[PDB]
């Protein structure tokens, strides 16, 4: 578009330059909260613009009878002025005991320098209406609204933008010998870990883990990455070595000062018991503490990419220097402000960038030393004195120098510098028109393309890694992507450069023994963190309110804001937990229940290993709370329903019950947060996922299914049709008592047969599966209608919600782990209002037969979990007319050599009155093909390789008992993923009476 030719830095620039001008800048936040209140206050205010009105105090009071407080002021006896939005932030009310006294010694005027202030430039506002309605204004919580949503809109960017700084940053020092080859790539190695060869953790000093910092070892080489640095890579031989240079380093003021940038403004003042970050490098320096309480606590870092580590713990930090930054500024250093936005300014590239007028950071006062950046020049420097001298305020309250000057500042500087990029380069490029230069660019072909796979090239400009796929929702159009710090989720990239086009995701699904790319989703059972299978009791898909029946937001919900879900437990109250702590000896055993937000790879940790930080490791030798411990690392989890809500808003929600023995808050500086040992045991009571995953544009529940259930009574199997899979693996005995069967080639010998009802205490090892998830399944279980779908069902989606009540009696018959259950039913013992319905779970490649014999019915599920090849259209098989024949009592009649799905047709054609066969069918596995056909016997393919997109089956039986007449229907169907909004629809169905 522009004259220039875009090249990686440009975009890079341009994306660290809209990080920048997209912060939220806290007297803007306010000015416009404050405006807003203004128009609708009583009396009226909107005509008061607060940063062009001055609340300025004196000490020298003069009666004035005609002016608007009854007193007029000389301007040479002013000790403080500010606009309205600067009063606001620095908290004015604390200045005065009783808000009618403020009218006396000060004054709301139109200017800020005067000989004297009085009805001439006054404005018709008292300071004591003012102070008044300060009082009712929570300005720190509209500023955390304010960075939720930043991070919101803006988490993915600095996220990647993060990666890309550590990954030019290291070529760049590389290439000017800066840092050898070795070690160069080593820290390409540590991004990933791929090969588990290095150990990750967090920087920690005493316990206080950086923000922003991390630590990446192994026997070779121990290295520190240091955001903002003029080399970000402080390498050494050993822990020990990077101890001493680390000392080093900081035994110098200014160096220690910026050095401890890199922590939250909490982890760096005194608690009531505990040391805070200044005072524990300022005694490691004198010496007095041991430099081996620098990486102290070693806790480990979980996520696969380290980037989403520093990213999650960089915006958690943010909420809290907001916080303190909001509510107590008194007293603080003029750069107080700017830690919010320390860490995004640190990204700053190494390599120097230069565009026709420009503002590269260093000409806006930001220096780099050797520990990250500082804003010594813009906050102090001669050469922005004059800036500065013209804005009020600044000379009575020094946080107003980074709240009134520099954050605007750099806001204004960074949206020009987008301007003026824009200007220069224009817009985008990726794979259009283009498939056939670029495929004769680079050697290649579509059938190069892994169909089912990926393909890695280098662009031939930059040498960034690419990755081409062939898209499965838009029906094979190639792209070129490149993974994100999210695990399944990639981005376009500009074909010239390789530079990641945030709008534009993919995603990559495993399922169906294959690897799908899609544009609008994943299947939720297909992604490389599935939680369907940890046994969590409630873990359900968070819905924005877009997606609601009801403002239409899609980053948002009102999950926990205002009524907390019912779906969810209530957390213990803070005072209760505090009570609790504070009584160890007589609560020690108590539980309460706490919540966090976290990643997708925390989450999952916290939820398989069941521990507060998701810790494989061991933890107690009769565990002792005792503080801060040598290599004890915690997670910190909390009470307030607002704070659970802002961290896992785009994340995830955990909710934990933990015993009080575990839980401390004596070193928190906070309120309503308590820290856990990561080892600690914790039952995990809910998971959310609240990443808002969807693309662009209760009386009705027990009426709904009390409807359903009149509809199954009378015989209408089009109460199963259309409304996705259901299963559970609860156990509750029903009143049908069947004959049971299992052959399984764990047990080569014998069908094993139960002729019991299915009691709710126990199951029975052999209708059971140690191997499905955490710990195992029962392959054949019976429960009541009142939940048809539990957390366990792939794909479930109308089961969730509603129910048939609790008169219906479903059993889940799956297939064995190597083999085949099945269930015999007698027609005649099926009672009037007592329907029964079989489900056969989520179908991947299993098969189902349902048959009649007589007066009975029988359902078989055979197949395998073991992911393996060519059993279930032969062994399956076999395993299936053993069961069919134990049940049937009969004796396996003549087999051929090679058993197939074909001879299950003929086997059921000849031993079976009526029966229908549910499989999936490959012309790459002839077995599974079915060439044959008999009239009592009906087929129907739920999967096929014609099928572009994921898919799964489902095989349903419905028994009703009527005018002394069983009726049964059984009903068939395949759902596919519809490309456009990533749903299961409905794709094909077969029904069949018996
Ligand atoms: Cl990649």
């Amino acid at each position: 578009g522009g004259r220039m030719k875009n090249q990686w830095q440009h975009q890079y620039f341009l994306s660290y330059s809209e990080l920048v001008a997209n912060f939220p800048s806290p007297e803007k936040v306010v000015s416009d909260y404050i405006k807003h209140k203004f128009s609708t206050t009583l009396p009226w205010f909107g005509w008061a613009d607060p940063d062009n009105l001055y609340f300025i105090r004196f000490t020298q009071s003069r009666s004035n009878n005609k002016s608007y407080t009854g007193w007029d002021h000389l301007g040479k006896y002013a000790i403080e002025t500010l606009t309205l939005t600067q009063a606001a932030i620095v908290n004015i009310g604390s200045r005065f005991d009783i808000f009618d006294e403020a009218n006396s010694t000060a004054g709301i005027y139109k200017t800020n320098n005067a000989d004297s202030f009085d009805e001439t430039n006054e404005a018709k506002m008292l300071p004591s209406e003012y102070l008044y309605f300060l009082r009712d204004c929570d300005f720190s919580n509209l500023y955390n609204k304010a960075l939720s949503d930043y991070w919101a809109e803006n988490y993915e960017k600095f996220s990647t933008l993060l990666q890309n700084y550590y990954i030019s940053s290291a070529y760049y020092l590389y290439k000017d010998s800066a840092i050898s080859k070795d070690e160069y790539e080593f820290s390409i190695d540590a991004i990933f870990n791929k090969k588990n060869k290095i150990l990750r953790y967090y920087f920690d000093v005493y316990g206080y883990y950086s923000s922003d910092m991390f630590v990446a070892m192994n026997d070779n080489k121990t290295m520190l990455f240091i955001p903002g640095a003029t080399n970000p890579f402080i390498f050494a031989d050993n822990i020990t070595d990077l101890r001493d240079k680390i000392k080093a380093l900081i035994s110098d003021k200014n160096t220690r000062e910026l050095f401890s940038k890199h922590f939250s403004l909490y982890d760096r003042q005194d608690g009531n018991t505990y040391l805070g970050v200044n005072s524990m490098l300022e005694q490691i320096v004198s010496g007095v503490v041991d430099t081996n309480y620098i990486m102290y606590s070693n806790k480990n870092i979980r996520e696969r990419n380290v980037f989403e580590s520093m990213a999650f713990s960089t915006r958690e930090r943010s909420f809290n220097d907001g916080d303190v930054i909001i509510k107590s500024n008194a007293e603080v250093q003029r750069d107080y402000a700017l830690n919010v936005l320390q860490t995004i300014l640190s990204l700053s590239p190494i390599f120097d960038i230069v565009l026709p007028e420009v503002s590269i950071p260093i000409s806006l006062g930001i220096t780099a030393s050797s520990v990250g950046i500082s804003f010594d020049e813009l906050i102090n420097g001669d050469t922005y004195e004059e800036r500065r001298s013209a804005i009020p305020g600044l000379a009575t309250n020094a946080v107003l120098l980074g709240i009134s000057f520099a954050i605007p500042f750099l806001i204004s500087k960074a949206e020009e510098n987008k301007l003026i990029i824009n200007n220069l380069v224009g817009s985008d490029e990726n794979i259009l028109n283009n498939l056939g230069d670029f495929l004769e660019k680079y050697n290649i072909s579509e059938s190069d393309i892994p169909e089912n796979g990926s393909l890695v090239i280098n662009l031939k400009n930059t040498n960034v890694p690419v990755r081409l796929v062939k898209l499965n929702d838009e029906e094979g159009e190639i792209v070129a992507i490149k993974g994100s710090t999210l695990s399944g989720i990639y981005y376009e990239v500009d074909t010239e450069t390789g530079y990641e086009i945030l709008s534009r995701r993919v995603f990559r699904t495993e399922y169906n023994e294959k690897i799908y790319w899609t544009r609008g989703g994943g299947l939720k059972g297909g992604q490389p963190f599935n939680f369907e299978g940890l046994d969590i009791p409630v873990y359900f898909i968070d819905k924005p309110y877009s997606e609601l029946a009801s403002s239409f937001v899609n980053d948002d919900s009102p999950l926990l804001f205002p009524e907390m879900d019912s779906r969810l437990p209530k957390p213990t109250p803070e005072l209760d937990i505090k009570y609790y702590s504070s009584n160890l000896s007589s609560f020690k055993e108590d539980t309460v229940i706490l919540m966090r937000g976290t990643t997708e790879e925390e989450a999952w940790n916290i939820a398989n290993y069941k521990t507060a930080g998701g810790s494989n490791k061991d933890l107690e030798e009769n565990f002792i709370e005792a503080g801060p411990q040598f290599n004890l690392s915690f997670s910190e989890y909390t009470s307030s329903i607002n704070s659970a809500d802002t961290a896992s808003r785009k994340h995830f929600l955990v909710i934990i019950k933990v015993q009080v023995k575990y839980i401390s808050n004596d070193n928190v500086l906070y309120a309503n947060h308590w820290a856990i040992p990561d080892e600690a045991p914790v039952e995990v009571l809910a998971v959310v996922d609240r990443r808002f995953i969807f693309p662009e544009p209760t009386e009705n529940v027990a009426e709904i299914s009390s409807i359903n259930f009149r509809r199954l009574n009378s015989g209408n199997i089009n109460v199963l049709k259309g409304r996705g899979v259901f299963s559970s693996r609860r156990l509750r005995e029903i009143y049908l008592r069947f004959d049971a069967a299992n052959a399984d080639e764990l047990r080569p010998g014998d069908v094993y047969v139960k002729k019991t009802k299915f009691d709710s205490m126990g199951y029975d090892s052999h209708f059971y599966n140690e191997g499905i998830g955490i710990n195992g399944a029962p392959t054949l279980n019976t429960y009541t209608g009142e939940y048809v779908a539990d957390s366990s069902s792939q794909g479930a989606t109308y089961w969730l919600k509603y129910n048939l009540t609790n008169e219906t009696s479903i059993i889940k018959v799956s297939n064995s782990a190597r083999g085949a259950n099945g269930i015999k039913i007698a027609l005649e013992e099926i009672e009037e209002n007592k329907p029964v319905v079989i489900t056969s779970g989520t179908l991947t490649g299993s098969t189902v037969v349902f048959a009649r014999k007589g007066e009975y019915f029988y359902a078989v599920h055979t197949g395998n979990s073991e992911s393996l090849i060519g059993f279930t259209s032969t062994s399956g098989v076999a395993k299936a007319i053993e069961v069919l024949s134990s049940l049937s009592e009969l004796e396996v009649p003549a087999l051929p050599d090679v058993i197939n799905n074909n001879t299950l047709v003929e086997y059921l054609s000849d031993n079976f009155d009526s029966a229908l066969i549910s499989y999936s069918s490959s012309s790459l596995k002839p077995n599974s093909m079915i060439n044959i056909s008999r009239e009592n016997v009906s087929t129907f393919s739920y999967y096929t390789d014609d099928i572009q997109l994921p898919s799964f089956g489902t095989s349903v039986t419905i028994l009703v008992r009527t005018n002394d007449n069983t009726v049964v229907r059984s009903l068939s169907e395949s759902y596919t993923m519809n490309s456009n909004s990533s749903k299961m629809v409905v794709f094909n169905v077969l029904q069949k009476d018996f």
